[PDB]
């Protein structure tokens, strides 16, 4: 199909990473993925909005105006006629020779974004899904969603290794976050969930979910629960772009209660579906 | 230049990486740093070997044996009539559309080395440097020499905004390692340097001073120190594979001893010195 290159939109075979490309050799770069339905991007701002606080954070500068961007990523979807699925990019600081602090300021960001024709995991959102505690090794600024995600490939192997969907990782107790998504526990009608630190990335669906949450009010707290607790909660899910709300019914062989999807799951899937075009 | 692409040596224009390379996505690799004096390739053995290890620490498998691979960067210095520089090289897991989890065993892992003309730090082995205290937010697996700098990449980018040479990572306290050199630090006539595990990378050249040592009868003591102890050492310096044995003369505006290059600073260079090519 066709790949967003920097500033233009080009057959895949047309692209070409240097070998010195600092996010192939740092991984020097920050990431978004952008859920797409029926032609309808969603939630587009929120998700450029992220990239660039991303960037700002480890002071990469992106070139192009958030409006040029949200052209881009609309002519992306319009070139390789996407449907339902999603779509990715990253900026990297650039290519330069090899030296681990920042290059000249005459180095150009790299930019790359391609779409992909992905359906909804309905089974998962229908049915839930296994889970298991992996602990959580990645360094302390995980509120950069950058592509340093060594930590998080081996902990999602892991869980793919035990027949898991993801890992829901913990620092020493303390439950933080997926491999690649945001955890959510249910208590006695409460919705709880790691406050919003160094610790984990503020998701835009952990963000959405908590404005569902307050749209059909549901109290929310957001406070840290541990791992003997996560399993005594009354229902568990995780979020991200693509998994959207997903029922955790179970941990390391544990069922969560009773192994069903919850009340209030059920109810925040329902809100959230509003929000869907 | 020539550039070394798997198992050939290509003109550097004909290397294209795919933008789904696993080294590009997730910083999902390894490499290693080979210093070459006159045409030599200093301790290329124990440099091969740790590309192994920490590719077999995150389960990649190199197609090649390290014979082969010898060889090859073997001709890459003749390929490019390398006198005195260094050499690049990095494993990375393959290209395979994107997913946290790891590919089929199918996906051939992508390998990538050239060179670089570039002088020894003679001014620096002579007079010393400055360096900077900064917090070690890296994650907890730097035993393994992967692809996933991010944190090494800020750290000594603050040591040169603050006009220093190399940053001393340290997790509350504790001295652990610079962001990308060893530390060691004199005190009495004893050589201290933190001990290896998960918490720094074993480099070569920090057990090729640990044997100068050894050799010269300088008694050795992995055991770990504090800030405040590094300030109150007689002598200090920093290993790399392109910094060799770098003296540090100041540490944020306090100067170690007197400022000046120390007595067994100087011996262990020059045992150094009788091991180079
Ligand atoms: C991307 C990501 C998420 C989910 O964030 P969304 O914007 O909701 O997709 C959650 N956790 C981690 C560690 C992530 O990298
Ligand atoms: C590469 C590296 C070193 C030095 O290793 P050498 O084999 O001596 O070159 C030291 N510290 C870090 C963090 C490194 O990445």
């Amino acid at each position: 199909g066709y790949t967003l290159w920097n500033d233009q939109i080009v057959k895949d075979e047309e692209v070409k990473i240097d070998k010195e490309d600092r996010g192939y050799q740092f991984g020097d770069g920050v990431y978004e993925v952008v859920k797409v339905y029926n032609g309808e991007m969603f939630t587009v701002n929120e998700h450029i909005d992220r990239l660039y606080a991303s960037a700002e954070k480890i002071r990469i500068t992106i070139p192009y105006t958030k409006d040029k961007f949200h052209q881009l990523l609309h002519e992306l979807v319009e070139k390789n006629e996407l449907n339902t699925g999603h779509i990715y990019f990253q900026v990297t600081r650039g290519t330069s020779p090899r030296a681990h602090q920042f290059p000249e300021n005459t180095v150009k960001p790299v930019i790359i974004g391609y779409t992909k024709e992905n359906p909804r995991p309905l089974e998962n959102l229908e049915k839930g899904v296994k889970a298991t505690f992996v602990e959580d090794i990645r360094w302390l600024r995980c509120d950069i969603k950058s592509l340093n995600l060594l930590g998080a490939v081996l902990a999602k192997q892991e869980a793919h290794e035990k027949g898991c969907y993801e890992a829901i990782l913990h620092r020493n107790n303390t439950v933080t976050e997926g491999s690649s998504s945001n955890v959510f526990g249910i208590k006695d009608g409460i919705l709880y969930t790691h406050p919003a630190n160094n610790m984990i990335l503020k998701g835009i669906t952990r963000d959405v979910v908590i404005a569902c949450a307050n749209e059909i009010n549901m109290p929310v707290k957001e406070i840290p629960f541990t791992t003997h607790e996560a399993l005594k909660m009354d229902e568990l899910f995780v979020t991200s772009t693509t998994s959207e709300i997903t029922p955790v019914i179970e941990i390391d062989g544990k069922l969560i209660r009773d192994g069903k999807v919850g009340e209030w799951t059920r109810k925040l899937q329902k809100q959230f579906e509003t929000k869907i075009p």
